[PDB]
RNA sequence: UGCUGUAAAGCUGGGUCGAACGGCCUCUAGUGCAGAUCUUGGUGGUAGUAGCAAAUAUUCAAAUGAGAACUUUGAAGACUGA
């Protein structure tokens, strides 16, 4: 890791929690949601149902927020946003938003490189 | 296209697009939908399916026309039957 040592992140459930039936109707979205009924196999924890979110599955609080290279995320509007970041390059990389302009985003990636300060989706236009 | 959060969700790459919009500290509410034989609008399967069968009955040729079972003219066969 390039950035300061962590502990190896373990992620307990990497699939997606998927609200039940989200499969079976168009008008269910998949966004989480529990099931309030009183006869739902679901909220009775049927075996063969699928996993439900709780607190149990939370992270590792030291590896907590970090992306795969072992980074924090902090978005950038502009050149300026750049700098609370100065004293925090190893733990914290620069994510730059998706509405600044080309023109802008140029300026962004130069100062950035200019400081040692990693930039997340340097492809961007 | 990926990233973050147990989650509600947040962020990002590519496309489309054309005029406004967001973070933070607070304020406020007509603030979150799967259901209510819910409301309005839109759309399916059914399905090229049911079906288009009362009132005797139509036919040949020419003309017209891009096109004629269905229009017009001629020939005829019929019917209403005062």
């Amino acid at each position: 890791a390039t950035s300061v040592p962590h502990p190896k992140i373990v992620k307990k459930y990497t699939k997606k929690f998927k609200r039940h039936h989200s499969d079976r109707y168009h008008r269910v979205a998949e966004n989480w949601r529990k099931q309030k009924g009183i006869d739902s196999c679901v909220r009775r924890r049927f075996r063969g149902t699928i996993p439900q979110p709780n607190i149990g599955y939370g992270s590792n609080k030291k590896t907590k927020f970090l992306n795969p290279a072992g980074y924090k995320v902090y978005l950038v509007k502009n050149v300026k946003d750049l700098d609370v970041l100065l004293l925090h390059t190893k733990s914290y990389a620069a994510e730059i938003a998706s509405s600044v302009s080309s023109r802008k985003r140029v300026e962004i990636v130069a100062k950035a490189k200019k400081l040692g300060v990693k930039v997340t989706n340097p492809k961007g236009k």
